[PDB]
């Protein structure tokens, strides 16, 4: 069933929902609801899809989709497409301390960003995830549009039954 390489990350499997917030020097702050699903097809990667929407009415905001590859246990390659015309490969590592998993990834660690002709100029993304039991939280930092690498999105999600 589950590929051996994915065993440490098995607590990610399933559906998660919660709420977060975003900011950047070039935009107004905002908040969002978020739904994520992690699944697999028997190979050494997880599938991942995310949709966010406005807190007030539920209007679609951002989404992302792709794969969390486990090269060899302890190392990850996150490969993502964004509907904003951007692709992202973040590379990094994780650690398990009991029911806590900490994952740290970045495009800056031999990752990649691709920009469609009409996309905004994003040049680096860093992600820090913590899965603690039924709570998943993250912070994402971004370097883009003339601004230095800094906090951009963060959320807390909870495992759905």
């Amino acid at each position: 069933d589950l590929a051996p390489a994915l065993q440490a990350l098995s607590p990610l499997l399933g559906s998660w929902a919660g709420r977060g917030a975003g900011k950047y020097p070039t935009i107004r702050p905002f908040e969002y609801l978020e739904e994520v699903v992690f699944a697999h097809v028997g190979k050494p990667f997880l599938t991942y899809t995310q949709q966010t929407r406005a807190v007030a009415d539920g209007k679609p905001l951002h989404s992302e989709t792709g794969y969390l590859r486990v090269c060899r246990p302890g190392c990850v390659e996150l490969v993502l497409a964004h509907p904003s015309g951007i692709t992202e490969i973040e590379v990094g590592t994780y650690s398990v301390t009991g029911d806590v998993i900490e994952l740290e990834l970045s495009t800056r660690a031999d990752g990649s960003i691709g920009l469609a002709p009409t996309a905004k100029e994003v040049t680096a993304l860093d992600r820090s995830y913590r899965i603690d039991g039924d709570e998943l939280s993250y912070s994402l930092q971004m370097r883009a549009v003339g601004q230095p690498l800094q906090d951009h999105l963060a959320a807390v999600l909870h495992r759905q039954r």
